[PDB]
């Protein structure tokens, strides 16, 4: 097996860049370029949330944000492993896990576009199916969901969907032109 | 990186056996197998392929065997490392070459059925289509192909298309269950 850090082990990893998003964010936005296959372009990304910084806890930092693409990258392109999406654990509340959820979907579709994969790119309808409700889930509020068995199996359904949708989308990407 | 043998040490490699089928027939076999996610009766098929023989060259050819087998796993499974199917080399003739790629064909889709797939299990029309083509080209006619470029490229665009096919196939079995 092969797993992501704990969330708030990545969050304070990353907490000196002062980055204006959240560690799902930034995670959602990774695996954009990794399901587009632009593993270097999202290098290249992570690179640049330093702003040239060279102290050593900025480079630490880096370090960290490259440990976790890296481990994204082997979950997607490896059947042999599960994927998973970074987000806090269980025990949080519903209102920050459903915040994180949705901010970690605005990632990944705004990763997708930057890196030049929309509607177009997909050679599968399932596809666009799902892209099109990941634009949704992005836009989502959080303030709406109410605390219990109901909302909590919501959430546990999108996220799990939304889990698949990443690899399917890939798979599409990756096997086709 | 990751490559299978060369075709000639492979068949060297099982002459032992004494088996019915050609080694391109057999790695399609294997194929179907890990195509359908079912390594473990991929495993036992080949481990009784040695008929229970204990001596030392059986146990070898049952070494190159799942040597085979776990490039061809690795190779399917993780989008890092390009697909092969083991075909004999180009110095060969163009019918014995034609010949090789029908065998892996109809080892291919052997290997699914003996797994428990057929059309019915696929999620994409394309896949459907896709294992359509592919039991056309196991029973395909090699004397009529002429020696010659019109009919080399014949053969190529069929065998890249069919290397690309059992990759998307393989994606539409795991990504649907
Ligand atoms: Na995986
Ligand atoms: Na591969």
């Amino acid at each position: 097996s092969l797993h992501l850090p704990k969330y708030d082990d990545f969050v304070q990893s990353i907490s000196v860049l002062a980055l204006t998003m959240s560690g799902s964010e930034l995670h959602g936005i990774m695996c954009g370029y990794l399901c587009a296959g632009a593993d270097s372009q999202g290098e290249a990304y992570i690179r640049a949330l330093l702003n040239n910084k060279k102290d050593e806890q900025s480079r630490n930092a880096l370090l960290s944000m490259f440990s976790v693409f890296s481990i994204s990258q082997q979950q997607m392109n490896n059947f042999d492993f599960e994927f998973e999406m970074l987000l806090p654990d269980d025990d949080e509340s519903l209102v920050t896990r459903a915040q994180a959820f949705s901010e970690w979907c605005e990632g990944f579709t705004q990763g997708l576009t930057i890196a030049g994969v929309g509607m177009e790119q997909f050679y599968e309808e399932e596809s666009q199916d799902a892209l099109q409700h990941l634009m949704e889930f992005a836009e989502l509020d959080c303030e709406s969901l109410e605390v219990g068995e109901e909302d909590e199996r919501a959430l546990m359904e999108v996220s799990e969907y939304t889990r698949m949708a990443v690899l399917r989308l890939h798979s599409d990407l990756v096997l086709h032109e």
